[PDB]
């Protein structure tokens, strides 16, 4: 699955603790391409996601170099 | 549940069959306070529904008419 996300936002940083486990939840829309990430009702990621239907082989060729 | 709804949109109207049924499916991210509602897994409707903690009668009361 060639994948393509936008506008991913980052609203706050979940801490791994040593002991136990953190769950994470995600819930994706189809019909309007978004997804959602939460950890005890608690929004932590947010953005678009949605398959690349046409991969362009051109998108990864090496940009010009700043110098 | 005193309910807010916030930013809705509609982004195509449903015609109702004369004959038959029409099924429309409504997805809930709480995290987020955004509903969705699809058609055939197409977008209908969007936006933002949220229940008011506080309601308040104050805010049904008549703004007075300019004339």
């Amino acid at each position: 699955l060639p994948v393509v996300f936008e506008d991913v936002v980052l609203h706050q940083a979940t801490i791994l603790p040593k002991t136990g486990t953190v769950s994470l939840e995600v819930r994706l829309l189809e019909a309007s391409r978004a997804f959602e990430v939460s950890e005890n009702g608690n929004l932590v990621v947010s953005g678009k996601v949605y398959q690349w239907d046409d991969p362009d082989p051109r998108l990864f060729d090496h940009p010009e170099s700043p110098t």
